[PDB]
């Protein structure tokens, strides 16, 4: 049932229900002669939605908003981007045009500017140091330290124990680290250990790319990373 590249054309978006008031969104994108899929999250708060990450570019992000309106029918009023790459901030300008208040950490804003990428309009204070956690509506936003990138964040939904690990967590089937050009391989194991110690009751862990699993994806990541 979980959507894969085999069942999503570039430009279409699927939603997948994870728990009470929580969905993932799945989109596809072509870089080389390589098609990839990518995951974000949607979380209900009263009569509005918090979005976690864009759908990897402007075209997919317009389609994401249309699919949310078809299937859920509540407005997206705020978003958080979990690092500075195009699968997280690509389409922020679509979000802004639609009246969404877009956020991320100050470091993500700085790195996205340096990369030429779109930049969320607002900073999350108090996320500058490894181990820092803030509340944001129905979630917790945690900065566990450098890993896939220097600025990567994870997002936990306490009411239903769902952790979105983003691109700092690899899916079960992946055995290589992927794109490491912004990675800190030396800190990556310590970063995974902070996530494990902070969220020991998580029932679902969603990676930035691929199939959701449970807490076993965290040790799996450490294993892929060392090698
Ligand atoms: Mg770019
Ligand atoms: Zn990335
Ligand atoms: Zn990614």
């Amino acid at each position: 049932e979980y959507p894969t590249v085999d069942d999503i054309p570039v430009g279409e978006v699927r939603l997948y229900k994870i728990g009470d008031g929580v969905w993932s969104h799945i989109a596809t994108q072509k870089l080389g002669d390589t098609v990839y899929s990518s995951n974000g999250l949607i979380v209900r708060d009263a009569d509005e939605l918090l979005l976690i990450d864009t759908a990897w570019g402007a075209k997919n992000t317009v389609a994401l908003l249309a699919e949310i309106e078809k299937q859920i029918g509540l407005p997206v009023t705020r978003s958080i981007s979990t690092h500075f790459h195009d699968d997280r901030v690509g389409g922020v300008d679509v979000l802004r045009a639609a009246g969404v208040a877009t956020y991320t950490s100050p470091l993500t804003r700085q790195l996205a500017e340096a990369a030429g990428n779109e930049v969320p309009a607002h900073s999350l204070k108090a996320l500058s140091s490894s181990g820092d956690v803030v509340r944001f509506g129905p979630v917790e936003v945690f900065y566990p330290g450098a890993a896939h990138s220097g600025d990567n964040l994870v997002v936990y939904v306490p009411a239903v124990r769902v952790l979105f690990g983003g691109c700092a967590v690899h899916e079960a089937s992946r055995e290589s680290a992927g794109n490491v050009a912004d990675a800190n391989l030396a800190e990556w194991p310590a970063t995974i250990k902070r996530i494990q110690q902070r969220y020991p009751e998580a029932e679902v862990v969603i990676p930035g790319h691929g199939l959701p699993g449970g807490l076993e994806l965290l040790q799996h990541t450490t294993n892929v990373v060392k090698t």
